[PDB]
């Protein structure tokens, strides 16, 4: 009975060279979402091909701004896409919730500046310059990724704490501060960890970039690229990509409106899912049962489970690509908001994996919202490319309890990647992996800073739960260039044990890990297990660790 196609909806703005008021009106949307921290208003700015001029494209919170063509050069900015911190005083750390894509840049002065923290994508980006990752001013930012992705010149992170690079094309990276980690990036710094702290690999063991609205000529249709196995460099610079291309019109399109029960049935039916710019109120979890379903969101278009429903359940099926999309915690605890694959799943995904990119998670910050476990990955070889699972440290709506969420991540499927994994603050473990051969490329966490008391968050003979704990039974795991940092700002007597826990076997490795006291709120025992120096001093100063066992 559904429908396929049709009508993108008034939250998509799609702009062309000879559209009047570009300016103006890049700028009213700005305006009401540059400190839009918690609204519900959602927005998509889409570029047809063509060069455009005397525009700066300032870009607030739940904003996406896009490219309609299929390489990014076809859609120029003689200009800048920009992200700065004026409405937070320079401080860049809570500059959440926005992505750009599929553009070529030619910024104004030389250098644009996206300036990030978390779940803020910058994907399939030429810019003909620099880029500079911080604030004007070098005040605080805690970024960030970057994937297939040329910058002509220099990328200066300057105060940016870490960030997460792959696949890409740089012509200098300026430094480091506590982790800049690198997968498949031509011209990326030399390895070098802590010193300075570059954790370098030369590709990727597998990526597939992200799918996106394009104009094949005069029709709305998806690309969709196919899988790099040891990717390095872009995708799309040398002439034809790979992948697919998918018409709108095989493609339900969700909008205010819609139940969960007709967008499964689309599913049912054969269609893909495209969620336009909106916030999506589900009572029955979301369920992608179908091989190769594309589930698609724009302009940070967010899903909240009512009734303590699971948002999202994709099922035991090859090649669904999850991707752009917040999920919201509702207030009534959810025992889980994402799952991937049923739990006890043992079967091969490796051809054509299961992935969720810029998959982003809260529990609370605009109200009340709890989850026992955000995301739990069932299934075997699925790919975490970019993810910020997050319990709200500030907002409305928050408490030790009030909008508690013990687990972030629980990974049980094998052979599962994750490239880009921010998690933080989990009233117990951010991390959990019990599977197989996990990969881990790049890890950002902050702990729980409303811990009460020391015995709040005891873990039987440990002080804190982990940021990342690898099974004791896990016989094969490596990760590479991972941080945990505290701010027990309630209780700065407490003591966290370590970052990280894991089993000690010839094939658990790590590299490149470091954990780090906020100020002097709380401070760190060791690093992983009871290996590593404690943090000391209010000097925030890194405890590193290079190898491990
Ligand atoms: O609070 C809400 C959000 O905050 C996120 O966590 C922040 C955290 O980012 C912040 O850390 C700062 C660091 O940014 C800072 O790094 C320095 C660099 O700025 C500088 O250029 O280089 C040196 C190193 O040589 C550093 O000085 O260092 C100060 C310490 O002096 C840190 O405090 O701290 C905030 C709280 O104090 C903290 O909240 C968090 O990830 C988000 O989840 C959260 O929503
Ligand atoms: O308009 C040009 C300038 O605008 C502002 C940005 O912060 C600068 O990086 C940019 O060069």
């Amino acid at each position: 009975e559904v429908v396929g196609g049709g009508d993108l909806g008034p939250n998509v703005l799609v702009f062309d060279p000879s559209t009047p008021d570009i300016q103006g009106k890049v700028d009213e949307v700005f305006r009401k979402q540059e400190s839009n921290q918690f609204g519900t208003d959602r927005y998509a700015l889409m570029f047809k091909p063509g060069t455009y001029n005397d525009i700066n494209a300032q870009i607030g919170f739940y904003t996406s701004i896009a490219g309609l063509g299929l390489n990014p050069d076809d859609t120029t900015f003689n200009g800048d896409v920009t992200v700065d911190a004026g409405w937070f005083d320079g401080n860049a750390t809570q500059n959440f919730w926005r992505s750009a894509e599929n553009l070529a840049l030619n910024p104004v002065n030389g250098t644009n500046r996206w300036a990030v923290s978390q779940a803020a994508p910058f994907r399939r980006m030429h810019v003909k310059g620099g880029l500079n990752l911080a604030p004007d001013g070098y005040g605080w930012a805690s970024g960030g990724y970057i994937a297939d992705s040329k910058i002509d010149g220099e990328v200066g992170p300057y105060s940016q704490q870490q960030w997460y690079t792959r696949d890409s094309s740089v012509g200098g990276w300026g430094n480091g501060v506590w982790n800049m980690t690198f997968s498949g990036v031509e011209g990326a710094p030399a390895q070098s960890f802590p010193e300075p702290p570059y954790t370098t690999l030369e590709t990727t063991p597998v990526s597939r970039e992200k799918p996106f609205l394009y104009l094949d000529g005069d029709d709305y249709k998806v690309f969709v690229p196919a899988k790099r196995t040891n990717a390095r460099g872009t995708s799309w610079g040398n002439g034809t990509p790979e992948g697919e291309s998918l018409p709108l019109d095989q493609f339900y399109v969700v909008k205010p409106g819609a139940t969960a029960e007709t967008i499964n049935a689309a599913v049912d039916q054969g269609l893909h899912l495209l969620f336009t710019p909106g916030v999506y109120h589900v009572d029955q979890p979301i369920e992608i049962d179908r091989a190769n379903t594309v589930a698609l969101g724009l302009g940070l278009a967010t899903i909240i489970p009512d009734n303590g429903v699971t948002a999202l359940k994709v099922g035991d099926v090859d090649g669904v690509k999850v991707a752009g999309l917040l999920v919201d915690a509702g207030p009534v605890n959810s025992e889980t908001l994402v799952e991937v694959g049923s739990d006890g799943a043992s079967g091969d995904h490796a051809a054509n994996p299961t992935s969720l990119q810029d998959v982003f998670v809260r529990i609370g910050g605009a109200g009340p919202g709890k989850a026992t476990t955000s995301i739990v990955v069932n299934s075997n070889d699925t790919i975490i490319d970019h993810t910020w699972v997050w319990r709200a440290d500030h907002g409305e709506g928050v408490g030790w309890e009030t909008n508690r969420a013990d687990y972030g991540v629980h990974v049980k499927g094998d052979n599962v990647l994750a490239t880009g994994l921010f998690v933080e603050h989990f009233n117990k473990y951010d991390v959990q992996w019990s599977g197989e051969n996990g990969k881990t490329i790049f890890y950002q966490n902050a702990k729980a800073y409303d811990a009460p008391d020391q015995a709040a968050i005891q873990n039987g003979d440990i002080k804190g739960y982990a940021a990342y704990k690898v099974d004791d039974s896990v016989t094969t795991h490596e990760g590479w260039g991972m941080g945990s940092y505290c701010y027990f700002n309630v209780n700065p007597d407490i003591r966290q044990q370590h970052g990280f826990q894991a089993p000690v076997k010839p094939g658990v490795k790590f590299h490149d890990l470091l954990v780090v006291s906020l100020g002097g709120k709380g401070q760190y025992e060791h690093v992983i297990n009871d290996i590593g120096d404690p943090t000391s001093g209010d000097t925030t100063i890194p405890s590193q660790v290079v190898s491990f066992p």
